[PDB]
């Protein structure tokens, strides 16, 4: 069983613009995306398509790159570090859902090294 996945808009959170989210939008999460390992991170999990049926019953926070990209293009967010925290949700899930040495891990272990990279250095404002 699925639940909603996150929400990409709400009406009672502030919506914000900066150098930093355009360029988490334009250059990392985009550069990102096209990265071979990136295809299991680019939607939600579907537990009945996937048959992970205790996923939800696992991971209560779950976050993925199709919802991040949405975010950022709706301006949900207030900052980088809001932004940055759901790509660390999203690969911490993975560790937690999963073991050390999975297949799957071994893909959020490269992206994650990737993301890091590229967030090293941010635009100023
Ligand atoms: O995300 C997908 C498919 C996305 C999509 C890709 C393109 C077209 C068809 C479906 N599969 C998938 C399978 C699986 N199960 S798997 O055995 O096929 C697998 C093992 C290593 C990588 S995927 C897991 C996960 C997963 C995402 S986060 C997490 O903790 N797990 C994802």
């Amino acid at each position: 069983m699925n639940p909603p996945p996150p929400e990409t808009s709400n009406p009672n959170k502030p919506k914000r613009q900066t150098n930093q989210l355009q360029y988490l939008l334009r250059v990392v999460l985009k550069t990102l995306w096209k990265h071979q390992f990136a295809w299991p991170f680019q939607q939600p999990v579907d537990a009945v398509k996937l048959n992970l049926p205790d996923y939800y019953k696992i991971i209560k926070t779950p976050m993925d790159m199709g919802t991040i990209k949405k975010r950022l293009e709706n301006n949900y967010y207030w900052n980088a570090q809001e932004c940055i925290q759901d790509f660390n949700t999203m690969f911490t899930n993975c560790y937690i859902y999963n073991k050390p040495g999975d297949d799957i891990v071994l893909m959020a272990e490269a992206l994650e090294k990737l993301f890091l990279q590229k967030i090293n250095e941010l635009p100023t404002e």
